[PDB]
Parts: structure tokens; sequence; C-alpha cells
């Protein structure tokens, strides 16, 4: 039983020279030498079967990532688990080794306008595929964007992902949310469950702004502070935009706030390409109805060096129906995880 910061990191025959590369979700991550493909790889140990919540996120992510096949979405190369449900306590997920992520890179590295353009292009190319599969990522943030040494970008972490459900998106004011505060669309704090594609475009807009300055654009300390940060830059919502918020607690909260004028993007980002700020403006639109769609963003002039819709594939097999994991008991979720991982068994 090969050990790492001894705990058990027991990874097949084929995965050797374990080097600890931090902590993940329900276990730890280590790089290793894939003795078959003769390439170094990332292996995540997942230990979720105790907690119903851990089981749902683990299954959701595995079902999505095995169905997706796209250059800008992290793939599962392999899954190591016991041959029986009884012996299965841990799952190991093998993925392409990505040396860094955009969080780590933004902490220390200035991005050129060309890198910002290329990274955004790749984010939106992967997001087009995701949305075309009727899936929302719901937790896009720099740490969920993996990069290698040749600047290939892959979206990861579909733990909070859901099938899109715009018909059922409405909710009351101050409804609890799980996804990273700083990347939350304004509507999440007002009247949205985050079941529409527009919530992911907002997150990408936030990431673009963070790429332009190396600092999060809306670093809210609390749930309503998130809103204050947003309205500090976009200014008070228009009457028309308020008219779309029929929820009285949310509308009267917004009406209670002092009037704020829009801060021009060119004032926050004086060194930024004007086309990037044009596209940022359209991604960070208050009204989710007026917010640019992924395919429109790809067609924006900022991305004209890369834009090729024939080379921006969509999903063959969208998740047409809700994945009803909400109140399956753990034991059902462990069996589905077992069944979902079966294709990787010599067995």
């Amino acid at each position: 039983a090969a050990a790492a910061g001894p705990q058990v990191f027991d990874v097949g025959p084929r995965y050797t020279n374990l080097s600890y590369i931090g902590e993940g979700a329900y276990g730890m991550v280590c790089s290793a030498y894939d003795n078959l493909n003769k390439v170094r790889v990332a292996i995540k140990k997942i230990s979720p079967f105790e907690h119903q919540t851990y089981c749902q996120r683990t299954l959701r992510e595995i079902k999505i990532l095995l169905r997706f096949r796209h250059e800008n979405i992290i793939g599962i190369n392999d899954i190591i688990r016991a041959p029986t449900i009884e012996q299965m306590k841990d799952v190991y997920i093998v993925q392409d080794l990505m040396e860094t992520d955009l969080y780590k890179l933004l902490k220390t590295q200035h991005l050129s306008n060309d890198h910002i353009c290329y990274f955004l292009y790749q984010i939106l190319r992967g997001l087009k595929y995701i949305h075309s599969a009727n899936v929302l990522h719901r937790d896009l943030k720099p740490s969920n964007l993996l990069l290698n040494t040749t600047c290939d970008l892959k979206i990861c972490d579909f733990g909070l992902a859901r099938v899109a459900d715009p018909d059922h998106d409405h909710t009351g004011f101050l409804t609890e949310y799980v996804a990273a505060r700083w990347y939350r669309a304004p509507e999440i704090m007002l009247n949205s469950k985050g079941y529409t594609k527009s919530i992911d475009i907002w997150s990408v807009g936030c990431i673009l702004a963070e790429m332009l300055s190396n600092r999060p654009i809306f670093p809210g300390k609390h749930y309503l502070d998130q809103l204050n940060h947003i309205l500090g830059i976009l200014g008070s919502p228009s009457q028309e935009d308020l008219n779309c918020i029929i929820n009285l607690k949310a509308r009267n909260y917004l009406l209670s706030l002092p009037h704020k004028n829009k801060v021009p993007w060119n004032r926050l980002f004086p060194n930024a390409d004007s086309k990037a700020l044009d596209l940022l403006d359209k991604m960070l639109t208050f009204n989710p109805h007026k917010r640019i769609e992924v395919e429109q963003a790809l067609a924006h002039p900022y991305l004209e060096q890369y834009y090729d819709p024939s080379d921006e594939p969509i999903a063959e097999a969208p998740f047409k129906f809700d994945m009803e994991l909400d109140d399956l008991p753990k034991e059902k979720l462990k069996e589905l995880i077992f069944e979902e991982t079966a294709r990787f068994q010599p067995g």
C-alpha cells in the first residue's frame, strides 16, 4: 500500500513516483508516472461514501466528465477503485497533469493581452460545449481553470454543476448559495437559483476582469457585500432592469440603496484592450436576459484571431433531464459511482 504524507495513496500497478501536489475535495492530489503512456499524470484520491453530499458531487462530476470529450475540459484518463462495492472506500481519478491553474498564475504572473485573449477564448470554447450539453458549471473561478506549460487551458471541478432549468430558476431574496462568492451573478443574491446559462457568463466576465488586473473585481466579504461590489462598478440598476425583479424583498432592497453611477471600465483597466472591455461590459451586464451568450462572446471582435465556430464543437449527448441525486441515499450513490466507473476495470 504505497503511502504519501503517510495517508494510503494506493494507485494501481501503473502509477509510481508519487509526489504530493496538495489537497483536493474529499481527498488529496499527487502527480505520478503513468508507466503505460510514459507521461507524468495527476491523480486525485476521493473518499466520499460517508457523506450523502460528497457522494452526489462525486457522482455528478464523474457522470459529466465521462460524457464530455473536449480539448478545454479536463478528461478522466483512468479511475482506480476496488473491484467490489464492499472493498471500495476510495476512488482515484487520473487526469492529464496540468502544471498550474489560473489562480496560482494570477498570484505571481502578469498576463500579456495575447495570453488574456487566448485563455478567454479557451474558457468560452469549453463553456460553449458545456452549455450545448444543457449543463451549467456554476463554479467557474480561476482555481477551476487548469493550465499546462504550453498555455492549454482546461475547465475542471463540476462538483456544483447542474442541468440547466431556466423555467424553475426563480427564488426569494437572500437564498443561500454554495459557489464562490466573488464570481456570483447579482441575480443569485436577488431572485435566482443559478439554473440558467447566464450565471456562468457572469463568472467568466469576473475571470476576464481578474486577468486584466491580477485582482478579483468584486471581492465581497459577505453575501450582500457581493451586491454592493457589483453595483459599486455597474451603478444602480435601471428602471427596466428593476422591472424584471418582481420579487418585492429583492426590488425594495435595490430601491433602498443610494444611487451609484457606473464606473467606466477604461477607468478600472486603463492598460486594457478596448475590445476586451467591450466584451467584459457585455459579460458583466446586470440583467441576465441582456447578458451576452457564450456563442456571441466567441464571435466578439476581441476573439477574432481565434474564432472558428466549425472548430468550437458542441456536445453530441446533452443531459436533457435533471439528474435526480438530491435524496438518493448514500448506498444508492455508492452503487451508481461503482457502475459509472466500471469501464476502467480490467474486470
